[PDB]
């Protein structure tokens, strides 16, 4: 190890508090580890190699190179119409029906909305039933917008194209070919052996979180895997001497970036099957993803042969922006400051306003003991079942389809009392104010 | 012209709602011209080719360019330390005087924070004084962070490395020689001929706005230019064969990307001394500026010879990535959909907020007018007088030496209405609330 780079690995990973993180880096054939805190705080057990991690969006990279092995093989095609193997598959812009290639949803220019992640994300149907007469943000190929649920489509494009169900797909084509231990699509809700359970901020502190993983959102998150399995990843990725013919086009032709796109002024991002493509520097080729108790991210720099990879036991952006830190001091020797973690603004946030609300409550409280003092139902409830409402419906007028359930599993676990906070507040201040009003 | 293409300028316009827009596009040699709207809503002046329109922060490449010169000539050298060219200067990092290289100016590397705009856009002493004993915000050297008031102390380097005011040195470093007819750094406040009128957003529609060009801010912004002097400016950064050797050699360093800063994952954005550099299907060279009562970006693609200059009457920013659209055209026939210019958004939201607050003081006097219908001073009087102070302070607490006047001047003309509006609603509901107590 560099004593510098251990000593950043540390301090993010104590500004993140993430319970563990597992950091692995190879410069040119030579390899350092960073393996560190625990894997479930609940049982103090110890971060290993052996234990298996989320992997997040970065699981878009297997569906992509999946994809584009069946595309070397010829069994599929770009320009493809989507209906050829979904038949079932309906969706409208302007309310007219659009036809979408395999492409476009190959580099997220299906024009499918991000709310979408909340249906597909349901437990619970095909991609078809759960995209069912889905109306479309912009027109196919006339935008680039990271929707997470295209690659869900491109999941059951594999299965129907492939006549098998993803996982054997996925152990058939890139885990056993690629010599990968322990890296496995889930069928569904799985039990696997020393998986590191999932965390996410509450109030401060990790909270042990788990939910069920949803079988028609794993090619597209959700694929499991080990620190030595990724080091292997990146390896294959990198160089690629001992692999087979096909598997190599697979790979060269999977990280094709599609120019055909308009590009903000200040982002110019290219997407491939898969990984973000950044000319800047380069080519810096990586991908990131935060799970709701997961987060990882891969950074590539084939031109030096330098691969990042650090998988996480908790959401954080500070271990999405972690790899391209580690690549910075890699570069220069210097790394910049950590940004502001979302998550953790969030939560800090809700600390200090729920806190805000009860302290108010009580003041109210106070006020009306000490006016029961000086004296000596359901009118006012109503208050709070008007409250509840106003509140249950809050989210999905903010933005089309968002459910409560989506704010609770990916917001903090302290997002849930603003809601009975205010409608507590709420409460006691109805009460006391119709009080007052009889006294 | 291309009837897409100028649809493409007469949508952006027409949403960004700009009194006028003034748009060239060069191609290899070829050539389209976009002048369009009025210079001046108050007469109707026809916008024309010859009117003059302040740079913004495109400024910045003419004092980059100025510098590059003085760097060949061996006048200045990028390690020197600021000391030996501002001795007034002193410049603090935790308390510790820092010192600060040319090269840091010149790449955004010094550390200034951004709210030193507001002290240097300050008509009000030189730059140090107005610099004395600043705090940085980062160590030289260790971070990228775009504080617009780098440049003027690069224009103080200028003036004392070549003793002679900036504009004479503007004008006969790069206007004269480059043959540019009008465009010229202004000596602070000064008149020019057929200037387009400042506009700004208020209350949905534009007002006419002008405020005193600071001298000392002329080095990285206020620089007035017309379009043909532009595109003299644009075939002078191509097609560099006529041009002297020192200036040539100059222009070649002028885009080297400063590569020794960190980068975050999702930007990799390099900027050269005035230039941002962008491998991504380019190079992509282009720099973009929104001056208070102005706005106006310049791009390049030199290795396809291809360049937009986008210059407006109205800050906007929309007319910020018009000269990114326009690229996104000619590269591949599409362009995105207008982002929400963050100007018009806030201007809205006052608009909406604003007139709630009034609709609420409405509502409340009719209350207290019914209650004196229904009953047939300081005390209240002091509530505002809290409100008020808390209002003004406000700004402060949020950022530093952030002064009203910044608010004011860059916000949009609405923006008064909410200290107005919110004391005002204080004063009427505090004086009911008094009455109502009396009565």
């Amino acid at each position: 190890q560099d004593e510098r780079l251990s000593t950043l690995i540390h301090q993010r990973m104590q500004e993140a508090k993430v319970p563990a993180l597992s950091v692995s880096v190879t410069i040119k054939g030579v390899r350092q580890r960073f393996v560190y805190g625990v894997a479930d705080v609940a049982s103090q057990k110890a971060n290993t190699l052996d234990t298996v991690y989320e992997l997040g969006s970065m699981s878009k990279a297997f569906t992509g190179l999946v994809v584009q092995i069946l595309i070397q093989e010829g069994r599929l095609r770009q320009g493809d119409d989507i209906i050829t193997y979904l038949p079932e598959m309906r969706l409208n812009y302007q309310g007219k029906p659009a036809s979408l290639t395999v492409a476009d949803f190959l580099y997220h220019t299906s024009g499918l909305p991000f709310s979408t992640l909340a249906r597909l994300e349901n437990p619970m149907s095909a991609v078809a039933q759960q995209l069912r007469n889905e109306n479309l943000l912009f027109a196919p190929g006339a935008k680039f917008s990271y929707a997470s649920a295209n690659y869900d489509v491109l999941g059951a494009v594999i299965e129907n194209v492939t006549g098998k169900t993803f996982t054997e797909v996925i152990a058939e084509r890139l885990t056993q070919p690629l010599g990968m231990s322990a890296t496995v699509a889930v069928k569904g809700d799985e039990i696997i052996v020393n998986k590191a359970s999932g965390y996410k901020l509450g109030f401060g502190k990790p909270v042990l979180f788990h939910a069920p993983l949803a079988r028609n959102h794993v090619p597209a998150a959700y694929i499991h895997s080990t620190l030595p399995d990724m080091e292997i990843w990146i390896d294959a990725w990198l160089h690629r001497k001992a692999l087979p013919a096909t598997l190599r086009e697979a790979m060269s032709n999977s990280w094709r970036g599609n120019s055909d796109v308009p590009l903000a002024a200040d982002n110019r991002i290219l997407y491939a099957s898969g990984w973000f493509i950044d000319q800047n520097q380069g080519p810096y080729i990586s991908h990131g993803g935060q799970n709701p108790n997961f987060s990882s991210c891969i950074a590539l720099r084939p031109d030096q042969q330098i691969g990042i990879v650090a998988l996480a036991n908790m959401n954080s952006n500070l271990i999405l922006q972690l790899c391209a830190d580690i690549d910075n001091y890699l570069r220069i020797g210097k790394y910049a400051d950590g940004a502001g973690d979302a998550i953790t603004a969030t939560d800090t946030l809700f600390v200090y306003l729920t806190l805000l609300l009860c302290f108010w409550g009580a003041v109210v409280v106070v006020r009306g003991a000490f006016r029961v003092y000086r004296a000596t139902y359901i009118i006012a409830l109503a208050v709070p079942g008007l409250v509840a409402a106003m509140l249950y419906v809050a989210p999905g007028i903010l933005s089309p389809g968002l459910d409560w359930r989506f704010i609770l599993v990916w917001g903090p676990s302290s997002v849930l009392a603003i809601p009975f906070g205010i409608i507590l507040l709420a409460f006691v201040l109805t009460l006391n104010h119709q009080i007052k009003r009889i006294l």
